[PDB]
């Protein structure tokens, strides 16, 4: 399915991520669909959030530990190791290029898509790629980040 957030005929009108405290309905698709993406993407670059107001449950499936198709967040964070940026130039008109993001490994004090607060580290090319997504937007280095 992939997370089909919208832009330009949308209302983002410059969207950032609006941290994770609670859950709604769409949230499932952020997890469930970031699985469909985090796994079927790692190529073009989406921008993890942007239709109207936001939240951010991230994902992982048997990725760091001997877990299941679990989740990671962008929450109320605790640790933030290294920085990198991806060579994209994404969202709200994904033209131009840049390395907006700046993350390597990042640990959270978050919440999943149940409404249950979870503290975990998010690592790997995807943690950096889905945050990429929203590090294109909330990690903002770029310029206009074509928003
Ligand atoms: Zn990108």
């Amino acid at each position: 399915s992939v997370l089909q957030v919208l832009h330009i005929p949308d209302e983002r009108l410059r969207k950032v991520a609006k941290p994770v405290e609670e859950v709604n309905a769409e949230i499932q698709r952020i997890v469930d669909d970031m699985f469909e993406t985090m796994y079927a993407e790692e190529g073009i670059g989406l921008a993890a959030t942007q239709v109207d107001i936001h939240q951010r449950i991230i994902v992982i499936d048997v990725s760091e530990n001997r877990d299941e198709r679990l989740v990671l967040i962008n929450p109320e964070l605790l640790e933030k190791s290294g920085e990198t940026g991806i060579e994209e130039g994404c969202l709200s008109i994904p033209e131009q290029r840049a390395l907006v993001p700046r993350a390597e490994k990042v640990k959270i004090r978050a919440l999943d898509r149940d409404g249950k607060p979870f503290e975990l580290e998010a690592d790997g090319l995807l943690a950096i790629c889905i945050q990429h997504e929203m590090d294109h937007l909330v990690g903002k280095l770029f310029m206009d980040y074509l928003s």
